[PDB]
């Protein structure tokens, strides 16, 4: 009559919200740098940064969607249904952290 | 409410505990070769890569290098996601 009483699920939900809040500041930094490149710098250089930022925007969207599906499955009372979302939760957290790490 | 680098070290310690106890449970019951042996050592190596990544991340956090610390934490979250995907596959 027991299963997962571990903090792994809540830790994953917390690090996903922390990355979502922290990604806003890094998006503002690189969108401001993209504005300078799209006005003065090389166009092919700015294209790589633009496409890279677009791919992060998709990863951010997949992160916040899995965050809602995991929060909903915990409010309804089905911890087994959110296990797949938590696996996807860390997946998009990794993609976001790994991309901004390459930019810096 | 904790730094993201600290939160990644925390979630890796807990995942390493559960995945290591889960493997000790499976090995105490069930133990080229058989496909069960292949899946077992595959999980054992996934736990090894997570543990080595956690200790490498703790080293970089001690040496003081902020680039190596973040680069190891990013590698750490990757192993956490990798090992959370292999267990979700088996379950």
């Amino acid at each position: 009559r027991g299963s997962h009483m571990s903090p792994i699920a809540r830790q994953a939900l917390d690090i996903a919200k922390s990355v979502l809040e922290h990604s806003k500041g890094m998006f503002d930094y690189w969108e401001g740098m993209l504005e300078q490149y799209e006005k003065t710098g090389d166009p092919d250089q700015a294209n790589k940064l633009r496409q890279t930022l677009n791919r992060v925007k998709n990863s951010v969207g997949r992160l916040e969607s899995a965050l809602k599906r995991a929060e909903r499955a915990y409010d309804t009372g089905n911890p087994d249904a959110a296990v797949g979302a938590v696996v996807e939760l860390i997946g998009n957290v990794h993609e976001i952290m790994s991309t901004f790490h390459e930019l810096f």
